[PDB]
């Protein structure tokens, strides 16, 4: 029968910080983690900004041996993995290994590495691709090395549903927990796109925001100047946990997570229908999943792009679940401060509506100088504002229609 | 408690055959699908065959504008859920939508649409790179397309575990049903990385058969010649659905879901434990989901790849897991024919396991003339053998130390 899940564990890198507590404190600050990228020559590029992670130091957590042979995101990925389960306190034992897994997802992977053996191939010969060419780079090496390193034998897998993995992620990974397939997860997602192909793709769609002499405002929520998204790069993971193992080890529990929704849209490969029905449909399944009532909503972790369509779609789905509560709840886009982690967003974001429940605040939507039309709910512009949260909701679209959410309460 | 799930519908591209009945066909033949890879100049390469899908018309499935979208995995999971779809006879309606669903997956995702891209942006810098390069690429998309095209509003996920994705895929998805959070799933998954990258990077690692004079003869699982895996494409997809919801519409029901094991090796990244006991655990946990003693097995489709040390694992997982009864079961590897499909090797292997149920019949392992040292099982070398089975395991292992094992048995 269908046991609760706790997190006892969170870790992270954002463009606003290399863990949580420093993340957080950027969120709370109204900080732009959004700045020129440096680490490639963009000038060919209609968008040479974005979220990095900055100072990332891997020999933090693995030998420069092991690392050379990893893409990025995977670093990433056990960076936010390692610091979730040293924050939950979990010591891995013969007598428990069973029953921790891991599923750390990722939108895109190893693109860096996938472009850098690219140009090998084309450049020399195929004698020159890394032979870590694919243990490095494909989605599933997170949960992968997570497990080799920690000696996890639980559930070990990884979703793709490229913006909505991190919400996924967490969200499956609190089913298996729930159904009894394992005791405790770490579960999220990593991000690294930031390499020629992911810059020049998102940019070949004309996705992405082009406000390079500006990149600190070029992430702008429900403001009538958006323009598209701003890429960014880093990791969550949470250590999700049945109530009673947690209760048992004296396990310090930040929130619990009370309901999953997921459902497709089913309505086109990149746009959001404008109604919203698709994220709609999804909430109101997590809201049935958690047994709440729609008038317990506090704190809304909206997924607000700062995409045209994308945001207000929120706007609809939220006044449409919600209606008039829609007016007493805080609804925020901390995408205004680290930009879009993509796969990783959920994750990151995710954390950040635990925080929201820890903290009983609501994060800012930097850079909402002029809302747009409809755009005329609380969506917490400019300032941090303190508040009652006692039930928090994060949502993630995606394409390919494919929507999450997750709804997290605070636990006594 | 839990509902059944049972298989109501397949579809497959292989190197055997362009749907489920020529593949099985050849299956049950001996055939071989490997042949040298046509149009690419593998000169450079130290592997230059494997399994290829011959003659595929992605306009039976999609117009060729939509089919220029897509990458060649992506078009492969779409042919074979289309044709899993069909199969069934399902009706998708306003009253069922919210209640279908879609889980296809792939290993390794878009590596010829990046290859082609890449090339593209090395040549003549970014404004080449293609408008759909992002959509057309990433995993998800298999889920996405078939959701939108169908009107798909269920949970909607890809999964990525390398060799182990369709494994997975079928199982998450007999989950959702079983706890009641859809009536039907499409689920299994598409592979194909006969690109430079693919042949490329698993020939830097020295993983692939190099037996260039004879492709027909590389794939030789428990072979004491056998020298690395067939690098195969294609896409297997299933129709599961919930029995009741079966019933009431008249379905055609192929076979039961019963079983669904995961388990991490915690072990190396790219090697299995020698002694085969991630696989053990992997195996018994199914087993336990489906209430069934090991002795109760009738034949296992192997996960089989032609490595040295992953097919002596599986040798020793069987020994260890059923006793007295592992030489009594038949145990086979169809990549012995088909190659390795990678993340659809899995979706294609239950679409034969189910069959095995259907006609009472074990596939051969074709190319088993010297079998290694220990390698003593009935592993029905060179010929199909009829014979009882009432329960059928089907094994995936996978980079990460990620297993797989699903459980069929026999429904009337
Ligand atoms: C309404 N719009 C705006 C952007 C999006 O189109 C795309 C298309 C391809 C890749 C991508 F990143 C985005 C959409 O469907
Ligand atoms: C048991 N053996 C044989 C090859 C494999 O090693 C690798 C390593 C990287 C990529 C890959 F495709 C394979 C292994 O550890």
């Amino acid at each position: 029968s269908r046991r609760r899940v706790v997190i006892t564990g969170m870790g992270m890198l954002s463009p606003l910080g290399l863990d949580v507590p420093s993340s957080w404190e950027g969120i709370l600050a109204g900080r732009s983690g959004i700045a020129p990228i440096e680490h490639m020559d963009l000038s060919a590029y209609s968008t040479r900004f974005g979220g990095s992670v900055k100072g990332f130091n891997v020999e933090e957590y693995l030998s420069a041996k092991e690392a050379r042979k990893l893409d990025l995101f995977i670093q990433y990925g056990l960076a936010a993995s390692f610091q979730a389960v040293r924050d939950s306190g979990l010591e891995v034992t013969d007598a428990n290994r069973e029953r921790i897994g891991v599923s750390m997802g990722s939108g895109i992977g190893g693109l860096t590495n996938i472009e850098n053996n690219c140009r090998s191939l084309f450049e020399q010969g195929p004698r020159r691709i890394s032979p870590f060419f694919v243990p490095g780079s494909i989605i599933n090496m997170v949960s992968g090395f997570l497990s080799i390193h920690l000696g996890l034998q639980g559930p070990n897998y990884a979703l793709t549903t490229a913006q909505t993995t991190g919400t996924h992620s967490i969200g499956m990974a609190a089913r298996n927990i729930a159904y009894g397939e394992a005791d405790v997860m770490v579960a999220g997602g990593s991000e690294m796109a930031a390499c020629g192909l992911g810059l020049g793709g998102f940019g070949a769609a004309r996705a992405l925001s082009t406000r390079n002499d500006e990149p600190t405002r070029a992430s702008r929520p429900w403001d009538r100047d958006r323009d598209g998204f701003v890429l960014s790069d880093g990791s969550g993971a949470l250590v999700l946990e049945e109530l009673e193992h947690a209760r048992a080890r004296g396990a310090r529990i930040y929130a619990e997570l009370v309901g999953f929704g997921m459902s497709g849209d089913a309505f086109h490969m990149t746009a959001p229908p404008e109604d919203g029905a698709g994220a709609a449909r999804c909430m109101k399944n997590a809201l049935r999943d958690a047994g709440l009532d729609p008038r317990q909503v506090d704190y809304i972790n909206a997924h607000g792009t700062s995409t045209p369509a994308g945001d207000i779609a929120e706007i609809a789905a939220v006044k449409s679940v919600f209606g008039e509560h829609a007016h007493a709840l805080s609804m925020s886009s901390t995408k205004s401060m680290t930009g879009h982690l993509l796969g990783a967003a959920g994750a990151v974001e995710a954390i950040f509506s635990v925080l929201a429940l820890r903290d009983q605040v609501a994060p800012p939507t930097i850079n909402l100088d002029n809302p747009d039309e409809g755009c005329d709910l609380d969506l917490v512009a400019h300032e941090a504002k303190p508040r009652k949260i006692d039930v928090a909701l994060s949502n993630s679209f995606g394409f390919g229609g494919t929507n999450g959410t997750l709804v997290f309460r605070r636990f006594a």
